[PDB]
């Protein structure tokens, strides 16, 4: 169920790394914390991005107040369903909204954390939109859904309120609304791939989930398979990325309302996090250009089989 090397070299070759951070990546890298104007515009840019792919995504904004630490604000997730006609669908997602810090500092705009997640979705759905088109038209039974999260940091201190606004909002949606065959829009959703805190060097991925480890050592597998075909830069090992193995450790993310639900998930987090992390040193200048590209190469290796495109 693996790529024959044409069709492999062909879709490695669809991507285009200039696009994936010109076009992509560096308009994400603002501030934009919840409720913020930057949040906002970068809702309208993700939205107006997916509803410009040719092959004719349903696009759709879950809006919703909450109550906060800093009082009520406004989320919104951005939901993106390439056929809402299809029974279920892969569903890939990250956060699109920033940690808020106090002022006095650098901002913060969370490059690995999840600008280069969302940049990472954005390209694989331009660089396969021939296929993912084709597909629709065939009526394929298994679409693709990207979900990019509001509200995934804490506002103020990370606990089972102050966290996962916009992922527990969405889950609770998505289970009271039918779908066919359903019953709801939760079991529509055929594996969760929930992308964080990539872009940095030298990340270390585990599998988190014993119900989903087919994937992880799909992913696995495709590391090798490019490391061999020459195809993934300062990877001077065959396996770097996907470890084997227990986790360094589980973390609490936006796969949480979905997984409490039955939803089977892959959590693609590198585990230790970034040196970076939650620090305003989280930017352009601290990511590694050929890991990001390397990681964008794997994943669409991974969703051109998962989707037989
Ligand atoms: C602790 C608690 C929660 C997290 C979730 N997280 C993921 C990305 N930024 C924050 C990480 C560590
Ligand atoms: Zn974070």
């Amino acid at each position: 169920g693996s790529l024959p090397e044409a069709r492999l070299r062909r879709v490695v070759g669809q991507l285009d790394p200039q696009r994936l951070w010109s076009t992509y990546l560096r308009p994400l890298l603002v501030v934009r914390t919840p409720g913020s104007p930057g949040n906002l515009q970068v809702r309208k840019f993700l939205e107006a991005t997916l509803r410009s792919l040719t092959a004719g995504w349903h696009v759709e904004l879950d809006p919703f107040t909450a109550s906060t630490p800093l009082g009520p604000v406004d989320f919104g997730n951005v939901v993106a369903t390439l056929d809402p006609r299809a029974a279920r669908h892969l569903t890939l997602a990250c956060h699109y909204d920033s940690k808020l810090f106090p002022p006095g500092s650098t901002p913060f705009v969370g490059a690995t954390d999840s600008a280069v997640p969302c940049a990472l979705l954005l390209e694989l759905a331009q660089a396969l939109d021939l296929e993912l088109s084709r597909a629709k038209k065939q009526a394929a039974p298994v679409t693709l859904q990207l979900l990019f999260l509001d509200g995934e940091e804490a506002l103020k201190e990370w606990g089972p309120k102050d966290s996962l606004y916009g992922s527990r909002h969405l889950a609770q949606l998505m289970e009271s609304i039918p779908h066919s065959p359903g019953p709801t829009r939760i079991q529509a959703i055929e594996l969760f791939m929930l992308l964080d805190l990539l872009g940095a060097p030298n990340p270390t991925f585990y599998s988190h989930f014993p119900r989903t480890v087919r994937w992880f050592h799909r992913l696995r597998s495709i590391e090798k398979r490019l490391h061999r075909l020459n195809l993934l830069q300062s990877h001077p090992q065959e396996v770097m990325y996907f470890q084997p193995g227990e986790p360094f450790g589980s973390v609490e993310d936006d796969h949480i309302p979905f997984l409490r639900r039955g939803v089977p998930v892959l959590h693609l987090i590198s585990t230790p996090f970034p040196a970076v992390w939650h620090t305003p040193a989280d930017t352009e200048v601290n990511l590694h250009p050929p890991t990001v590209h390397n990681l964008c190469r794997i994943l669409a290796v991974f969703l051109a089989e998962y989707l037989g495109l």
